[PDB]
RNA sequence: UCCAAGGUGAACAGCCUCUAGUUGAUAGAAGAUAAGGGAAGUCGGUCCGUAACUUCGGGAUAAGGAUUGGCUCUAAGGGUCGGGUAG
């Protein structure tokens, strides 16, 4: 609803505070003071994508853009960006704290009401819906698609 | 000069019939084929076996035997009601 959402968008504006958006928030408005910007995955299209990482950098503030990839067809997507003039410097982030039961705490966190089953499931495929909408198809294919991994 | 059924034909045609008309016309009796030769003649010789397809609407939303849940932003998505502890 609108009022929630000018409610929750004002709170965030106004004390370290994380952000769970989609592409509403992406492009045109500005809140100061972000620092980091993640892309859990890259766009559905790709003019997008400076935007949803074009929030920073507000008179060349210190901010960093982060992005994930499939390790599939990540051999695609750099160079895609580079010949639009985009340098995507790789970084190395090791995985913390997955020693153990991460997927098992997820499991067993999911067994405990079946909404929150219903939600996971429902995500899962909303995502595997929004992939098969994507633009630069060599790039993307739902062939090579980790689904087990997903 | 007017009216004008049906079926086969599956090529106008021809053939057969329904409704409706005829039985009229002196009566009785008693073209085809061919063995061998081949112009020697005369002026002149549609139906059985395959495969892909293939008609109308309504549906919008990735499918339509399966465990259906399916993208981002963007008008509305039936009405109403309801929030704590203390003085």
């Amino acid at each position: 609803q609108t009022s929630a959402r000018t409610k929750t968008l004002t709170a965030f504006t106004d004390s370290n505070s994380v952000l769970f958006t989609t592409d509403v928030a992406a492009r045109g408005i500005d809140i100061p003071d972000v620092d980091l910007v993640i892309q859990l995955d890259p766009p559905t299209n790709t003019d997008m994508f400076m935007h949803r990482c074009g929030r920073t950098g507000r008179a060349n503030r210190v901010g960093k853009a982060i992005t994930f990839l499939n390790e599939g067809r990540e051999e695609d997507f750099i160079p895609f960006m580079q010949v639009k003039n985009v340098e995507l410097e790789e970084l190395d982030l090791e995985v913390k704290g997955i020693t153990a039961n991460f997927y098992e705490d997820f499991r067993n966190w999911i067994l405990e009401d079946r909404d929150r089953f219903d939600k996971g499931v429902k995500a899962y495929v909303a995502f595997i819906k929004y992939y098969s909408n994507h633009s630069a198809t060599s790039i993307f294919r739902l062939q090579s698609l980790d689904y087990v991994g997903i």
